[PDB]
This record gives C-alpha cells, structure tokens and sequence, in this order.
C-alpha cells in the first residue's frame, strides 16, 4: 500500500538481503525500497520522521530529502544536513510539513546525511494528477507500475574510502536482483501486466553513483514525463537513466503473452546478465512461471537523447538567446584532484551552523557564510544561468539542483544549445571532456538551495555548493516551526559540539 500525505515514517536499523547477500542497513518503513509515499498535486503532505537507528556504523542521525519538490516558503524541511536543518537524533521524531503546489509527477525521498541513502533509505515519492493531461494516455497507474532501479553495496558506506571510485554489488529491480560475484539464483523481480493495456511506468534512479541503460525485450517505451515535467511523447527503446533521474513511460502490453527480460545494465561493477544479473522479469499474465528466453539487440536503434525531449506545456526558455543572456551568468569550475572534488576552487564539507540557521541569525551576505567560499548569493527575481563544463574524473556526474528545476539549455554530446524548447528537469548529466551542458532557472524561492553531483561518494568528497537565494528575504519568506528550533541545540548537546 502507499502511505501519506499524513503518515508517520519509523526509519531503523534490520538485516536484508536483496541479492542473498546478508547485510545489516538503514531502512524506512521496514523495507528496501522503501514504502512508496503518495498524494495529489496541492495536498499538504506531513510526514513525521521517527529515528530509530541504534548502530553506528550506518550512522545513529538522519534527515531525510524529498527530492526534486520545491520547498516554497519551507526551506526548513528540504532535509539536506548542515544546509537547511542538523540531523535528527535517535528517539526523537520531526515532522515534514510541507506543501505541493503546481507539481504532479515522479519524486523520491532519501536520506540526506553523508552517504546514509546507499545503507538503504531511499524510496518512490509520487504526486498523482487527477486533471493529468497526459491521462488518456494509459489504463493503469498504481503502485504496482513503479519500477525503481537501485545500486546495493555489500560494504557498508562508511567504510568507502573518501574519493574513491567505488562499485557495487549488485543491481536490484524493485528491491531484487543477482550479486555481480558469488552470483546465486535469488529471487528475481516480476512485473506483471494485462495483455491489450497501456501501463504508467513509473521509473525512478534510486542509485548512489551508476547509470542504467534500461531496456525491455520485444517493447518500446513511450516517455511523457521528465523529472516531474510533462514531455510530449517520445518513442524509444532504451533510456539511460544517471543517479535520481526520473521518467514515466507507457508501455503497451502489445507483445505475445509471455515472459520479457527487463535489463538495467550500470557503467560499472557487473556487465551483462550472466547468472541473471542487471535483470527482472516482465510476466504477462497467462504466461508459464519461467524465465524469459529473450535477447537484447546488439544496439537499439532508438535510444533516449536528451535533446530530443520537448515540454508538454509551452515552457519556453527564461532569458535571452545566447551564451550569458541572464541577469546572472555563472560557469562553474568544476575539478578532482587528490581524492577531493571542489566547485569553483573550494571543497564542500558541511559547516557546523546549517546554512539557513545563519542566515536566519542574520548572516546576510554570502561572503559573512559559512563554508568560506561554498555559498553563492543569487538576486531574486532574475533569470539564472549555471554553465557546468565537464571533464572532472569520475563522470558523467549528474548535477542536481534543490527547491527548483532548470530547462537544460544544452546537453551532453551536442554542442548546440536550445534557447527554444528544451526540457525542463532536476538532475542533468554533463557529459564529458569538453561538454558545456548550461542550465537555467529564475529565482522566485528564496532560501539556501544545494547544488551538487548526485553520485552520492562525489558529494561526500566534495562535489556541491550552495545557492543562497534571495538572502533578504529568506527568513520572512520561511517562518520556522518550534520543532525545527529545537534541531540544532538537541544535536549539538547529543554530539558535545558547542556553538
Ligand atoms: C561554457 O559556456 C560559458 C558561457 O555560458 C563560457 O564562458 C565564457 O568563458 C570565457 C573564458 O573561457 C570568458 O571569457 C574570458 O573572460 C575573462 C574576463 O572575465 C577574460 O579575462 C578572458 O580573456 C576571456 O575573455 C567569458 O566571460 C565566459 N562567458 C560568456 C562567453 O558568456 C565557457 O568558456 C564555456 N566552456 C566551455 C568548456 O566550452
Ligand atoms: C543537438 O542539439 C540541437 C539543439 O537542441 C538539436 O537541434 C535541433 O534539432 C531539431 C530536430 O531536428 C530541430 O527541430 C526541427 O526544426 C525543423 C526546422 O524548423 C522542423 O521542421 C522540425 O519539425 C523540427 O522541429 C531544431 O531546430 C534544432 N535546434 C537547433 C537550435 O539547432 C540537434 O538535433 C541535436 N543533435 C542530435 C544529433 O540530436
Ligand atoms: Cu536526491
Ligand atoms: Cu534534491
Ligand atoms: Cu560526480
Ligand atoms: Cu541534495
Ligand atoms: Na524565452
């Protein structure tokens, strides 16, 4: 069942083993994935977080993000640490009080604290639209047509050493799938469709770090949302898909009844499917219990590229038709060097004051804030544009933006900007050596919003700054609640940290 828009969420500690692999993790409603948290486009959403956690060794702290919502006039709940709120300690609990206007589409929630969502909190977050232009498009849209796609890890993740380029274990489909080595035949994922009806896939990268390239034998899959934004109808046979991006498409349940491999290959740890890993199983119903005999093709002749996504709406484009045409040009420099990343010179590593509690103490500039050099002010009210030039190791590295979305205003491989009708999204790749992939956004949210690569060891090394939106404004336009006073104090005294 799907829980919310009010519910209580326990986060806890429990041994799983989703590949038969046996390891302890960190978990939201007693599963990995997590339980999917739903409601309707508006609703008021109050989700109270109860801390459970009692081993150390995945981190006895939380805070939870509810990924790619907007946050508006509650920065305060957008759950990055030491950005907008100090963890939440074990035996106390917070509640998300928050708000959804004018968003309807595909989300996620995860933890927010250092490397905690690769332990295992992470799950589906979806905002239904009863008016949904795209509606006719499909007969089924439930819990049972989200499909997400999750890298699993038998080292626990604070034992990854800082920096390095660390792999998996295994690849899950809706929270199963074959370790990479040591490979046993545990239980694969089903997904089970009617033959003749037309499915909302829902597919979400829960990933810490890989792409999928995610495809499935004998279909094609027609895209009608990015990352919460209505796409017009794009046809394709393969998408890949980097860290916490989202898609939904239609699949057409038009095949022979049967059964179908659905493949999610990552760009590393394990490659192909032998034993039945990077796989599920698409089951029609009517078809013998067994496993797909099917093929891949040896190349797909229609796979995703970005740049042929278009908005449903007429999204336009903010700004003027050239390189620097906004009122506030940025190009970020972005390296690796060392086992480090930094953003314009400087690493990330989260300060003792949450960004937004300084400001609210009356900080108001961003050189007065604290990380020295990790705080960028944006001016209210403009036209923002980030250039992110690639090359930094370690990529692609999708670079995700808090409490907005950009329209992507050139993308990975081209080196043709769209000043016309790009898509609108969250989370971008930006390619490779030489790429200039180049957002842009107006600045209508006032608050602190992070900005980082969402391969989740390249923000722990750094690889993040922060966007103080609108300063003057932020604490008028984000009145606090007591609870959320009484973050910071709680945390310090529990952690001996004066301030
Ligand atoms: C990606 O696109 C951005 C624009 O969105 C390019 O930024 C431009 O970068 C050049 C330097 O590479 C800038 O010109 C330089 O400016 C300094 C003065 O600040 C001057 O001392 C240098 O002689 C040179 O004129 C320019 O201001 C900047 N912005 C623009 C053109 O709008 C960036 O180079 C592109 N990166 C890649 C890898 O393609
Ligand atoms: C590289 O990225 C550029 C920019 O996003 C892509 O260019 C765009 O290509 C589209 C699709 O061909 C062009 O739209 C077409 O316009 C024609 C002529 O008006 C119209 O008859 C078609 O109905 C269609 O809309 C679009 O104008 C063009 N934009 C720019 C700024 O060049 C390009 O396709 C990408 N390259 C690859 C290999 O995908
Ligand atoms: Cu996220
Ligand atoms: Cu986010
Ligand atoms: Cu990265
Ligand atoms: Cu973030
Ligand atoms: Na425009």
């Amino acid at each position: 069942a799907q829980i919310g828009p009010v519910t209580d969420l326990h986060i806890t500690n429990a041994n799983i083993s989703p590949d038969g692999f046996s390891r302890p993790a960190v978990l939201a409603g007693g599963t990995f994935p997590g339980p999917t948290i739903a409601g309707n486009t508006g609703d008021n959403f109050q989700i109270t977080v109860f801390n459970d956690l009692t081993d150390p060794s995945m981190l006895t702290d939380t805070s939870i993000h509810w990924h790619g919502l907007f946050q508006k006039g509650t920065n305060w709940a957008d759950g990055p640490a030491f950005v907008t709120q100090c963890p939440i300690i074990t035996g106390q609990s917070f509640d998300y009080n928050f708000n959804v206007p004018g968003q309807a589409g595909t989300f996620w929630y995860h933890s927010h604290l250092s490397t905690q969502y690769c332990d295992g909190l992470r799950g589906p977050f979806v905002v239904y639209d009863p008016n949904d232009p795209n509606a006719s498009l499909y007969d089924v849209d439930d819990d049972t047509t989200i499909i997400t796609l999750a890298d699993w890890y038998h080292t626990l993740a604070q034992q990854e050493p800082i920096g390095a380029a660390i792999t998996a274990d295994a690849t899950l489909i809706n929270g199963l799938g074959r370790s990479f080595t040591n490979t046993t035949a545990s239980p694969l994922s089903v997904i089970t469709v009617q033959s003749g009806k037309r499915y909302r896939m829902r597919l979400v990268s829960i990933s810490c770090d890989p792409n999928y390239l995610f495809s499935i034998d004998g279909h094609d899959m027609t895209i009608i949302e990015v990352d919460g934004v209505n796409s017009q109808q794009l046809t394709v046979d393969q998408i890949q898909i980097f860290a916490a991006q989202r898609y939904s498409f239609v699949l057409n349940a038009n095949q022979p009844v049967g059964n179908y491999w659905i493949r999610a290959q990552p760009n590393s740890g394990g490659q192909g499917f032998d034993g039945g890993i990077n796989s599920a199983i698409l089951r029609y119903e009517g078809a013998t219990v067994e496993d797909p005999t099917t093929t891949a093709p040896t190349t797909f002749s229609n796979p995703l590229v970005e740049t042929d996504l278009h908005p449903l709406a007429d999204l336009g484009v903010p700004g003027q038709p050239f390189r620097g045409g906004a009122d506030d040009p940025l190009v970020l420099n972005l390296a690796f060097a060392n086992g480090r990343f930094s953003i314009d010179g400087v690493s990330f590593v989260p300060p003792t004051v949450p960004v937004l509690l300084q400001i609210l103490s009356g900080a108001q500039n961003a050189q007065d804030l604290l990380p020295a050099g990790s705080v960028i002010s944006l001016p209210s009210n403009s036209v923002i544009e980030v250039a992110l030039p690639a090359g930094a190791a370690g990529g692609p590295h999708p670079f995700h933006l808090h409490g907005h979305n950009f329209a992507v205003v050139q993308s990975a491989n081209n080196a043709t900007p769209n000043y016309v009708n790009p898509i609108w999204r969250d989370t971008v790749s930006i390619g490779g050596t030489g790429d200039n992939v180049t957002i842009r956004f107006t600045t209508n949210n006032p608050g602190p919003w992070f900005l980082h690569c969402h391969i989740d060891w390249h923000l722990e090394a750094g690889f993040a700054i922060v966007f103080a939106e609108d300063i003057p404004d932020t604490a008028s336009a984000n009145p606090v609640p007591q609870a959320w006073s009484d973050l910071c104090p709680a945390y310090d005294q529990a952690h001996n940290i004066s301030t």
